[PDB]
């Protein structure tokens, strides 16, 4: 509940999540500025001109960079664990990776306690193992599968397994997506360099790619919005 980092911030809706389970582009909005407090894991939102106006919920949130933001430098966007997507401009590029830094610090404390575990550090680590090993399995059972089907001639398991193939498919995607933030969350506390965002991206499915070209955006974060929103 204490205050770890507060600052100016401009702000954006990007993507919302209304309905159901569907990302889209948020209407086009002026910037609007805000004094940004985060406490916890929630940033809260302060009228300039002036207690909170807004409140934004950022537990298992990813935040990334957008340097190539057209008309703004210092942009970084946060997806939440909700499929809903923010930009954010700071003041200087030092204080953009400040910013990352609190955020995904704040997340990785959250998920600590989630697990009622102290030492964040080492929970994290073991969290990252574990995923590690589930996307391993279920990569190889996923080839297993596909290459099963074309020795099974009744139609009725056949198609038990293409089913099976497919939600393999998008539990993988969940899967790298977690693995994705929690090296996040271990970077922003080892002063490591973020996870590779290309690489992440090499991970979306075929249906996934085809919703990110309906939005309009590959990114990691509208990556992120799209898993997210399957409260995957």
């Amino acid at each position: 509940g204490t205050v770890r980092k507060a600052g100016a911030l401009a702000v954006k809706n990007f993507l919302v999540h209304k309905k159901n389970k569907k990302v889209e582009s948020a209407t086009r909005r002026k910037w609007k500025h805000y004094w940004v407090s985060l406490k916890g894991c929630t940033l809260f939102f302060y009228e300039s001109d002036g207690i909170p106006k807004h409140a934004v919920w950022v537990e298992n949130s990813i935040v990334q960079a957008v340097p190539e933001h057209p008309k703004k430098d210092f942009v970084f966007c946060l997806s939440n664990s909700l499929g809903d997507a923010f930009l954010f401009q700071t003041t200087s590029q030092t204080e953009l990776e400040n910013w990352i830094t609190a955020i995904h610090s704040a997340c990785a404390t959250a998920v600590a306690r989630h697990h009622h575990k102290e030492d964040t550090l080492r929970l994290l680590k073991s969290e990252i193992k574990k995923l590690e090993q589930k996307i391993d399995m279920d990569e190889k059972m996923k080839k297993m599968g596909e290459m099963q089907l074309s020795s099974v001639t009744d139609s009725k398991a056949a198609a038990t397994i293409l089913d099976q193939i497919f939600v393999w498919e998008q539990n993988l995607e969940q899967f790298q997506m977690d693995l994705f933030r929690f090296r996040c969350y271990l970077a922003s506390l080892q002063g490591g360099e973020l996870p590779n965002p290309k690489r992440l991206l090499a991970f979306a499915s075929r249906p996934t790619k085809v919703a990110m070209g309906r939005l309009g955006i590959f990114s990691v974060s509208s990556f992120h919005a799209l898993v997210a929103a399957r409260t995957g």
